[PDB]
């Protein structure tokens, strides 16, 4: 009854993840495939790097990561909790922020975007 | 000139961070001390890590993080863009969100925080 | 068709709104009834006022509204979209920013969460 | 001695604001000329309507209001708190959602953008 990130992951909007082995300092890494995009650029599985908090033996952890979209010059930053939910079944339930690049820093006000993804196995 | 993440920062709030050097896919780790907490808990500086957006090597890249604290079961991540400002200086114009642990999944919705911090080189 | 606000409306917590006529202008009112608090006060029906965005007249409009909770000091505001689904249902996909009251302003940093309801009709 | 919301206001993106007398349920209204878009529709002053909460004399209210802006589809909503500074300055630190129009369901991901505004009297 731990809820572990390492596996196989879809959303709810259809992208799928894979995360690796969790180390010796909570860290992980995996990858990113996402379902939606909005521009020309053609998706491709993207890497993302992370760490869960392990303060507490915690069975439910919370965790974040980043996803170094290898298509865009943008960047999502994904944090949430992992559940055992009534079922006994596993859920990330997490939000984000999209930070997209703009020329100036006069045009910061506009480019970041939020958002939530709750993620099951696959 | 390039906006470069490498080193030590610090932000309106007066927390410090330090990044290292960033690698060839743009991965890298660093340390985060928060002059800010709520918690009964000793603030104890703890580990970041995270990457910078590489396609098209932009002079002011988009970039994310995350903050694995150690003195409380939340996670922080951060994304943002390092622009030259105005008077030639290097700054870090980020957004965070801040995840709470919450026991059952019925309480999911109160766990996230949302804020932005602005960071300078020290 | 067009999607309407007014109406009696519930959300994936389980909470309950009512949204009266909507006046030339935008505005409407209406009350809120949460299924969820973290308070050791009774949840009370509270008062909500917002308005829709009637430019170009869209038949899926934008619109935002704040409720002044009645049994908190604190504020939430909703912004978001209703859109006819896929089925054919109007839906309002939202997100939303909770502010608590703080004593001081250096605790500025922590007062605002923030998460996403999605509302269908009852 | 109260932090009030009434008067002419400034941010820190160079829009200006002013806000009515508020009624004895805490509501208001007002109007928002922002210094900052990103279309070619020119600006136009735009009506606003918010309350503020002051559940057992708060001293430095939580508010939120709504923007319906006049020269767009999109929406904003704005939350926070009005702090009275040790010199009797007043100062509104808000965070905002800025929900944009999209044409299908589908892309409602990525309809909503987070920032803040920090406000002082003009
Ligand atoms: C994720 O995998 C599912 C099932 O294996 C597949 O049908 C779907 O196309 C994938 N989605 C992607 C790559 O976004
Ligand atoms: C950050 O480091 C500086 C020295 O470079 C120090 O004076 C300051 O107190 C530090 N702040 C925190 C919050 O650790
Ligand atoms: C919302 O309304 C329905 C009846 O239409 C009722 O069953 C439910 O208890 C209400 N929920 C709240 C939280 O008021
Ligand atoms: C707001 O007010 C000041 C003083 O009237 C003025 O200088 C500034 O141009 C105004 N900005 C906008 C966006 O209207």
């Amino acid at each position: 009854r731990k809820c572990s990130l390492t596996g196989k992951w879809t959303n709810d909007l259809g992208s799928n993840m894979t995360i690796g082995a969790v180390n010796s300092r909570g860290e992980f890494t995996g990858t990113y495939t996402t379902a939606v995009t909005a521009t020309s650029n053609e998706i491709k599985e993207s890497p993302l790097h992370g760490t869960q908090n392990t303060i507490n033996k915690r069975t439910q952890p919370t965790f974040g990561f980043t996803v170094n979209w290898k298509f865009s010059e943008s960047t999502t930053v994904f944090t949430g909790q992992c559940f055992i939910d009534r079922n006994g079944k596993e859920v990330l339930k997490t939000m984000w922020l999209l930070r997209s690049s703009v020329n100036d820093i006069g045009d910061d006000w506009k480019a970041t975007r939020v958002g939530i993804n709750i993620f099951t196995r696959l």
